[PDB]
């Protein structure tokens, strides 16, 4: 529903969870509607107190989408690899995660339908859904500790977004509504700014 179009040069949305309810969680939802052309980009990214390794990144690498966190042990990375996303149109991706397992789902509404056919035709749901999953006897951690920023727009990776990001879920929070509200634990900062 909020729009955030972040210009040229890049910009910064950030939300602190205030020091005393800094989570801890087993699962996660994150949903997140974008456009962008950018083959390499940083959308969100959810980092863990200082001195803690935990977090969770929504990043685009060779016009693919797809998310790596760490929540103690290995870093796990789960990609749609199939779709091209950094084609200027919209595109709404949900990420699920439980324990080290994850889900991912990326959605598009292709107008094209392929010695491949350049047909043009009426625009049409295209979902495509990966699953991840671990097979240890519950035996690598679970637990995305202490979470302390939700940051959009990649600038701290020297990553930045350009494009526009829109209706950010995070556990409950509506992100970019919350901006939008002037919310007191979000910062703005960049050329980022409200449709
Ligand atoms: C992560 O996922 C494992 C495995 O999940 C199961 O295995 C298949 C993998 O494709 C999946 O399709 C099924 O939905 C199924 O849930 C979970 O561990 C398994 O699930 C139960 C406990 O719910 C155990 O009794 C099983 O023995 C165990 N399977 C194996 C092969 O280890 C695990 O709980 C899950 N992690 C979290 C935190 O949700």
């Amino acid at each position: 529903g909020s729009t955030y179009i972040f210009s040229k040069g890049g910009g910064q949305i950030t939300y602190k969870w205030p020091p005393n309810d800094r989570p801890s969680t087993r699962a996660d939802r994150l949903a997140i509607g974008f456009s962008t052309v950018q083959k390499e980009a940083v959308l969100v990214r959810v980092d863990s107190s200082s001195g803690l390794g935990d977090y969770l990144e929504l990043h685009i690498h060779q016009g693919k989408i797809g998310v790596k966190f760490n929540v103690g042990t290995d870093d796990i990375a789960i990609e749609e690899s199939n779709a091209i996303i950094n084609d200027g149109k919209y595109h709404v991706v949900r990420f699920t995660r439980s324990g080290g397992n994850a889900t991912l789902q990326v959605d598009s509404w292709p107008v094209i339908e392929r010695l491949a056919i350049a047909r043009q035709r009426i625009p049409y749901r295209l979902g495509r859904v990966v699953d991840e999953w671990l097979l240890d006897k519950g035996r690598q951690l679970t637990i995305f500790n202490s979470q302390a920023t939700i940051i959009i727009g990649g600038k701290e990776q020297g990553q930045p977004f350009q494009g526009q990001l829109s209706g950010l879920y995070y556990n409950g929070l509506k992100v970019l509504n919350m901006a939008a509200e002037n919310d007191a634990n979000i910062a703005i900062v960049g050329n980022v700014r409200l449709v």
